[PDB]
């Protein structure tokens, strides 16, 4: 359920350790009860995810890049449409306010979450 969602600051702050430092992260946060909160954030995003991700369901991962930064959601191959709509409509909440990056997201059907990026 997206509607009537609250979000933590803590998901916005990552941004601060991200652009000041300028080094470059990758966060993955909830997003269902109406609340966003991270449940897992690191450093040394592109190659660390491939294997830091066995995550089975769908979780909404913030990725930086030169070219462009996309939101990526990798959708639930063992879970329903149900969860998975609450992260692709939340995430305007997020991109609206944390950054001037870009409107795009990156959703995944195929092992492109885990897969090399980079």
């Amino acid at each position: 359920m997206a509607s009537g969602m609250g979000v933590d600051e803590n998901c916005v702050a990552r941004f601060n350790e991200l652009k000041i430092r300028k080094t470059v992260k990758w966060i993955v946060f909830k997003i269902e009860n109406t609340k966003i909160v991270v449940e897992k954030d690191g450093k040394g995003n592109a190659d660390e995810f491939r294997g830091a991700l066995p995550a089975n369901d769908c979780r909404f991962g913030v990725y930086d890049c030169g070219n462009k930064i996309q939101f990526v959601l990798w959708c639930p191959d063992n879970a329903p449409v149900k969860p998975r709509m609450t992260y692709a409509s939340s995430k305007d909440a997020l991109l609206k306010k944390l950054d001037g990056a870009t409107a795009v997201a990156l959703e995944a059907h195929e092992m492109g979450d885990l897969a090399p990026l980079a």
